[PDB]
C-alpha cells in the first residue's frame, strides 16, 4: 500500500511510459519490480479506465502470466507504481538479439517451452474474455518458466508514434482487413518462427510491401536444425485461413509437447 514498504535497488529499463525498477519488499526481502507511471497529465476519465485495467490485471492468476502484486500511489509526484513479479531471465527480444550477435540458434527444447507455456497463457487470456505477442512482452524467470507480460495499460504522443512508426510484423491477414482467438495463434506462430529463424516470417521496408507479403502467406522454412514436426506446427499457425490454424487445445495435443516443457515453480 505504501512506497516506503519497498526499496528501489536500481532502474532496469526506462519504458516508453515510465521507468521499470527492480525493488525489494522490506517485510521479507522479496525481490520484485514496479512500473512507474506519471498520471499527472491524465483526465479523471483516463484514470478511471486506467483503474478498470489495473483491476482486470489484478484478476489474472496464472503461472505463465506475469504476476501482479500491488498498487501504490504517490500523489506528491503524481506517480502510480505497479508492483510485479521479477523475471530474472529478461525478455525474449534480448534472447533473440543474443542469438543474432553470437550467431547461434536457440535449442529446440527452448522453443517447445515457449510454445507450450505461451499457449497456456493465451488459453487463460481467452478464458477471461492486452495479449500482444511480441518478444519484448514475453519474459523468462530463473526456473525455465515463460511468462506473458503485455503491459498495454501504460498506453498519447508516445503512443501515437509507437502505433505509427512501428512495424506490425505479427499482423494476421484477418486483422489487416474484431476479437478472433485464431488471430492470436498467428501471432504466436510469428513469435515462435522468429525464435527459430531469428527473424520474423514476413519482413519489408514498407507496411504496404509487408501487407502484400503477409497476404501471400509465404515464408522460408525455419532452419533445418529444427525438426519437421516443429516446422509443421509453426507453419500451421501461420496458415492464411484462421480456421486452418490449430486451436490452443490442438496445439497442446501435439506429441512434441511434454510435461517438462510446462512451468515448474
Amino acid at each position: 500500500s505504501r512506497a516506503e514498504d519497498y526499496e528501489v535497488l536500481y532502474t532496469i529499463g526506462t519504458g516508453s511510459y515510465g521507468r521499470c525498477q527492480k525493488i525489494r519488499r522490506k517485510s521479507d526481502g522479496k525481490i520484485l519490480v514496479w512500473k512507474e507511471l506519471d498520471y499527472g497529465s491524465m483526465t479523471e476519465a483516463e484514470k478511471q479506465m486506467l483503474v478498470s485495467e489495473v483491476n482486470l490485471l489484478r484478476e489474472l492468476k496464472h503461472p505463465n502470466i506475469v504476476r501482479y502484486y500491488d498498487r501504490i500511489i504517490d500523489r506528491t509526484n503524481t506517480t502510480l507504481y505497479i508492483v510485479m513479479e521479477y523475471c530474472e531471465g529478461g525478455d525474449l527480444a534480448s534472447v533473440i538479439t543474443k542469438g543474432t550477435k553470437e550467431r547461434q540458434y536457440l535449442d529446440e527444447e527452448f522453443v517447445l517451452r515457449v510454445m507450450t507455456q505461451l499457449t497456456l497463457a493465451l488459453k487463460e487470456c481467452h478464458r477471461r474474455s492486452h495479449r500482444d505477442l511480441k518478444p519484448a512482452n514475453v519474459f523468462l524467470d530463473g526456473k525455465q518458466n515463460v511468462k506473458l507480460g503485455d503491459f498495454g495499460l501504460a498506453r498519447h504522443d508516445t503512443s501515437f508514434a509507437k502505433a505509427f512508426v512501428g512495424t506490425p510484423y505479427y499482423m494476421s491477414p484477418e486483422q489487416m482487413n474484431s476479437y478472433n482467438e485464431k488471430s492470436d495463434i498467428w501471432s504466436l506462430g510469428c513469435l515462435l518462427y522468429e525464435l527459430c529463424a531469428l527473424m520474423p516470417p514476413f519482413t519489408a521496408f514498407s507496411q504496404k510491401e509487408l501487407a502484400g507479403k503477409i497476404r501471400e502467406g509465404k515464408f522460408r522454412r525455419i532452419p533445418y536444425r529444427y525438426s519437421d514436426e516443429l516446422n509443421e506446427i509453426i507453419t500451421r499457425m501461420l496458415n492464411l485461413k484462421d480456421y486452418h490454424r490449430p486451436s490452443v487445445e490442438e496445439i497442446l495435443e501435439n506429441p512434441l509437447i511434454l510435461e517438462h516443457h510446462h512451468h515448474h515453480h
